[PDB]
């Protein structure tokens, strides 16, 4: 089997991407944030504290003939941005782009933190990291990909995120028309539950490539590119007037600037992030100070190849017995 679904930016900045997901019988379609940095499929629901729902579409398990309460199971997750959610668990039928999993754990939110409430466009998350990170207790549950894997034509999914435009998540096949040149594959460590890999270095604009190992995670659920302070300083030093602002919470730059590109290495291959991808617009409405899309990972504890990086590539998440990651230009 295979599946193919379009993923769409939630706003004009590509702050996140939503993908429609069919849950239950008859189908209830919710728009979920596909997150290769976590491993829970959770949704706003009829059980979510009413004051914490503000415009989201909810899953109502009582209206699904295939929903079953997973007795005694609870979940609770906290994300890197400080947001969180928790609740109980149903199993139900879940389909993505024509690919169907029966008995998928659907984690129903009883509580969500304010940032979730405040974002009306995201109805929940669909985790695509390794199932070892799944938070369901006392019996850990599998991700949608893990459940679908054996049935897929090939044990892979691909992320093709757009810049200010829709893109595609495919399951079970590699669309050879979706990228240019070749796909370069690179080793993954699953030791921390992430799609963790090592970039071979970077360049700033038309500058020389610096060969240096950068360990980090391919994370579709993180907006920006978070890299070591040395690398980030080298980037922003090429932008007149750029500075790190503790009050804003990172590097800012004059909105009148033309940003240089940023290249990262995948083996001997190179992925080029155009400068425009690094502009996240005014820090506040009407400001001439703009927020940068490349930020320091210092104090995160891990480097994160988030959407800023991933949307410059066609990315293969290869879930073979020994997982690997593939990157192509597009």
């Amino acid at each position: 089997s295979t599946g193919s679904a379009t993923t769409t930016p939630i706003d004009s900045l590509d702050d996140a991407y939503i993908t429609p997901v069919q849950i239950g019988t008859p189908a209830q379609t919710l728009n979920l944030d596909f997150d290769t940095g976590s491993s829970d499929l959770w949704v706003f629901s009829s059980e979510t504290t009413a004051s914490e729902v503000d415009g989201q579409t909810i899953y109502t398990p009582s209206k699904s003939t295939t929903a079953k309460l997973l007795s005694g199971a609870t979940w609770s997750i906290s994300y890197g941005d400080g947001s969180s959610s928790s609740g109980d668990v149903y199993t139900d039928t879940v389909s993505v782009g024509g690919l169907t999993v029966t008995g998928q754990a659907v984690e129903s939110a009883k509580k969500v933190s304010s940032s979730f409430t405040e974002d009306s466009t995201i109805d929940g998350l669909l985790g695509l990291a390794f199932s070892t990170l799944n938070t369901v207790s006392p019996t850990q549950q599998k991700t949608f990909f893990d459940n679908a894997k054996a049935s897929l034509d090939s044990p892979v999914f691909t992320a093709d995120l757009g810049y200010h435009a829709p893109g595609t998540y495919n399951f079970g096949f590699i669309d050879t028309t979706a990228y240019t040149g070749s796909i370069t594959y690179t080793a993954v460590s699953t030791k921390q539950g992430f799609w963790e890999w090592t970039s071979t270095g970077y360049a700033v604009g038309s500058g020389t490539f610096k060969s240096t190992s950068i360990d980090g995670i391919a994370d579709t659920g993180t907006t920006l590119l978070y890299l070591p302070a040395t690398v980030v300083s080298a980037y922003w030093a090429q932008v007149s007037g750029a500075k790190s602002s503790s009050s804003v919470g990172g590097y800012v730059f004059p909105c009148s600037a033309t940003l240089p590109s940023f290249t990262f290495g995948v083996g001997s291959a190179r992925i080029v992030i155009p400068g425009d991808y690094i502009d996240f617009g005014p820090i506040s409405t009407g400001s001439s100070s703009c927020f940068g899309g490349i930020q320091s990972s210092a104090g995160i504890g891990i480097n994160i190849f988030g959407d800023v990086a991933l949307k410059a590539a066609f990315v293969v998440f290869n879930g073979a017995t020994t997982p690997t990651l593939g990157f192509a230009s597009k």
